[PDB]
């Protein structure tokens, strides 16, 4: 049931690269768009992925990228997942003539943490959620993209890791919501880096030394509130994301 026929993959255009390789657009049975991540051989715990793969496609929420399937009877092997037009949520943000407006990037916010609320509750870690794992589909919705799946990476993201991930490797629901705090501060600077002027390890050195992302100016007083929550130093002191769904729910209500 997770395994899908090649023989029905029509490869018609290269979206681009991403982790694992190419990724191709192209039609299931003639009809229907999909995205075919093509596997670059070597680079992928495959048997491991495999096995998450079928725990992967009973995870079902609109906001999350669908995986449609796998084909693991050749090399290389091929996920294929919803195709999500609008490509990388970084990128799409990158571009200045969609002159967002603060609604839309709340929208956007509201988009990946209702994703993660519904993985928090199948207690599922995304572990590497940034923008760069967010795709945007045709009608403008951010989906979360590749959920878990650096655990089959055979670089790191020091920028979206909190303390005690890159002093002791704690990864926990926490990390996970200090990511997101994170990508809401990527989405309110429309696609900057994170900690921009610094290298990696300087990140670490001066998060270590209490140093915060400061409010990017689209941010409203209210929404950096909810991203600088995620940050907080004690990883029990910062929120859910069903608690951050409401919190960004109101902010939405305030600044309709
Ligand atoms: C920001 C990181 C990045 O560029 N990624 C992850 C790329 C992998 C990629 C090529 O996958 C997809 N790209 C598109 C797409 C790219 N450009 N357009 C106009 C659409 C669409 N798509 N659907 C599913 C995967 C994927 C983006």
């Amino acid at each position: 049931s997770w395994e899908i026929d090649p023989k029905d993959l029509t490869f018609l255009k290269e979206l681009g690269t991403g982790q694992f390789g190419v990724v191709k657009y192209g039609k299931w049975r003639g009809q229907y768009d999909v995205a075919i991540k093509m596997i670059k051989e070597g680079s992928m715990s495959e048997d491991e992925f495999i096995e998450e793969a079928k725990v992967m496609m009973n995870l079902s929420h609109e906001k999350l990228v669908q995986l449609y399937g796998v084909c693991t009877k050749q090399r290389p092997i091929f996920i294929i997942t919803e195709y999500m037009a609008n490509g990388c949520l970084l990128n799409y943000l990158r571009e200045m003539r969609h002159r967002f407006q603060t609604q839309q990037l709340l929208e956007m916010c509201k988009d990946v943490c209702e994703a993660m609320e519904y993985l928090e509750s199948k207690q599922f870690l995304h572990r590497d959620l940034a923008a760069r794992n967010c795709l945007v589909n045709d009608q403008g919705v951010v989906k979360v993209s590749d959920f878990g799946l650096s655990r089959y990476v055979l670089k790191f993201p020091v920028r979206w890791s909190p303390p005690e991930v890159l002093m002791y490797s704690k990864f926990s629901s926490k990390s996970d919501i200090w990511a997101f705090g994170v990508l809401m501060w990527e989405i309110y600077s429309l696609g900057k880096m994170p900690y921009e002027r610094f290298t990696n390890s300087e990140t670490a050195e001066h998060i270590a030394q209490g140093l915060r992302l400061y409010r990017p100016h689209l941010a409203s007083e209210k929404v950096y509130t909810i991203m600088y929550s995620c940050w907080h130093e004690k990883a029990d002191e910062r929120p859910t994301f069903k608690i951050l769904l409401s919190n960004i729910l109101d902010v939405m209500d305030e600044e309709s």
